[PDB]
């Protein structure tokens, strides 16, 4: 067959893949990006389309303008199980036309020198001499089966992880996803009969009965258009998520017009720490495939762009030394952990706590205000549950007369602090990965026992 040689091969054109191609362009590298979907359908994976504005500023990513921005978000309303307590969290964000913005990032990168092939599926990985040296692509637009050699393969195939799962199991980069370390989510976009009250505010509904292990959401894309859905923890035995959706839709969205359904669908969402290593010999993994999603609120489009940013930095550093080994691309792990990875690991522990709280615990926790707004987003933006804040919350929990998991809040905050420092002390060399990984597991396996 035909053989082509590129510097970098990016597999997947979503938020992770496109951001990687954007940050890498115009810097002396021959780059190729592929995606199984047609160009007009790239990035149409079922999503809440809600991304913080801060992610666009930090990474130097272009703001979503025009049709790419459906609605401006100024805050989030958090609802208690009994609907009696409603917390208000402020912060600027964007309700996106995800495919429209994702395609502009691609098009701009294409104008900067990056070659893009749509309707192209990475089938077989090229693994020779213990290194990832490219992939066998199938462009069904031209019905060609091309063999593309590359120094570094960027894996951004989404949650499906279709490429890196075909690599040898001896590679640490082939770490799989445990069923309980992920959530299944489903969403629909409908038009509303009445105008949406506070359409600049996202609504998030907490309920372990209507959405066990996750939550319901109500994301206005306009004055009369809303993204409504839910998410539940997988590997627990729960019935189909569509049953939960169909049963409790009217409770969280009675104003929707069910005859004006625009889109519908769902997908798997990783809710854990990132891959222990997101880079190995001739390969970097980013996005859902590298488990980049915030374990608490399930937002992984912002962190995907972060992983792509760190992928670009690591690759440029690799070519700067002529080293495409794991030790050469190791800045990918260092960059991402400091940027978002260390936060994930901490929230990974906090997630396991929140998923095991009853509705009575959540109702009590919100009404009695165990934590204020000043400390809440301080936890979901930095991953830090300060020991001073945990003490102030425990003094409130001490006024509870019934047995509850809430009484272990201080122990949780200490475990989060421990695993936080453990991730900030990420192994400098791949030779220390094995030892560090087993230490992390010991923290997690111990914490899982402490919740019983
Ligand atoms: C229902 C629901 C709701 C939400 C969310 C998820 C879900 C399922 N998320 C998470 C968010 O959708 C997700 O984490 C990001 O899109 C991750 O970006 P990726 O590009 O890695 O994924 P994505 O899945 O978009 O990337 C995969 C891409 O690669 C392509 N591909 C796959 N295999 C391939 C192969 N072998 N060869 C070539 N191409 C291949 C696919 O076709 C696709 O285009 C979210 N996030 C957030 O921050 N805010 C939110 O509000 C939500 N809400």
């Amino acid at each position: 067959m035909k053989e082509l040689k590129y510097d970098v091969l990016i597999i997947g054109g979503g938020f992770a893949g496109s951001s990687a191609a954007y940050q890498l362009s115009r810097r002396g590298l021959k780059i190729l990006l592929v995606d199984s979907k047609p160009w007009n359908r790239i990035g149409d994976k079922p999503c809440g389309d809600a991304v913080s504005k801060a992610h666009f500023d930090k990474l130097g990513m272009p703001y979503p303008k025009g049709e790419e921005l459906e609605n401006k978000i100024n805050g989030i309303k958090l609802y208690s199980p009994d609907m009696q307590t409603v917390w208000t969290v402020n912060g600027e964000g964007f309700e996106l036309n995800a495919p429209l913005y994702n395609q502009r990032v691609l098009k701009e990168a294409q104008d900067r020198g990056v070659e893009i092939w749509d309707l192209t599926t990475a089938m077989k990985p090229i693994f020779e001499d213990g290194y990832v040296k490219g992939a066998v692509l199938f462009n069904r637009r031209t019905n060609e089966e091309l063999t593309v050699y590359s120094k570094v393969v960027v894996e951004a195939t989404g949650y499906s992880r279709s490429f890196r799962s075909k690599l040898p199991p001896e590679l640490p980069i082939t770490e799989d996803l445990d069923d309980k370390d992920a959530d299944v989510a489903y969403r629909e976009v409908l038009l509303t009969k009445e105008d949406i009250e506070d359409h600049d505010y996202l609504r998030i509904f907490f309920d372990q009965e209507t959405s066990p292990g996750g939550y319901w959401w109500y994301f206005p894309k306009g004055k009369n258009k809303v993204n409504v859905g839910l998410g539940i923890q997988g590997g627990m035995g729960y019935p189909s998520i569509h049953e939960y959706y169909k049963k409790y839709l009217d409770k969280y969205a009675p104003d929707v017009d069910k005859s004006k359904l625009l889109v519908k669908g769902g997908a798997l969402v990783p809710t854990r720490r990132p891959l222990y290593t997101m880079a190995w010999n001739g390969i970097i993994v980013i996005g859902d495939s590298g488990f980049t999603v915030n374990p608490v609120h399930g937002g992984g489009k912002g962190s995907a762009m972060i992983s792509g940013y760190c992928a670009a930095k690591a690759i440029l550093s690799a070519f700067e030394t002529g080293d495409f080994s794991a030790s050469g691309l190791w800045d990918m792990n260092i960059c991402y952990v400091n940027e978002y990875g260390a936060k994930q690991a901490s929230l990974d522990i906090f997630r396991r706590f929140l998923q095991k709280l009853s509705n009575d615990d959540i109702n009590y926790g919100m009404k009695k205000k165990i934590i204020k707004e000043e400390d809440l987003l301080e936890a979901s933006e930095k991953g830090d549950l300060h020991l001073s804040v945990a003490d102030k919350a425990m003094r409130v929990i001490s006024g509870l007369g019934r047995p509850s998991l809430l009484f272990k809040l201080k122990a949780v905050a200490e475990s989060m602090k421990k695993i936080k420092e453990l991730y900030l002390n990420y192994p400098r060399s791949p030779s220390s990965l094995g030892s560090w990984r087993r230490e992390v597991d010991n923290v997690l396996t111990e914490f899982n026992k402490s919740l019983s």
